[PDB]
């Protein structure tokens, strides 16, 4: 019977989806705030 | 007649990906921008 496997050479780790969800949520976010900062001004 | 059916198994480009971010990207500033539009209410 054959068999398969992942490659432990990768190292996976998990929650990987939670990892990109949280990567582009906190990128987004950042610059949206950062972009809007600058944005925004007095004069 | 009928026609040959092919496929990329290595699947080198990652389009997988691309749909991930660009889910994100989409329900994030939709979201942003949609909250905001109630958030803040104009004169």
């Amino acid at each position: 019977g054959s068999m398969s496997q992942f490659t432990c050479e990768e190292d996976f780790y998990f929650p990987w989806l939670l990892i990109i969800i949280f990567g582009i949520f906190g990128l987004t976010v950042m610059l949206f705030v950062f972009l809007f900062s600058k944005q925004q001004r007095i004069k």
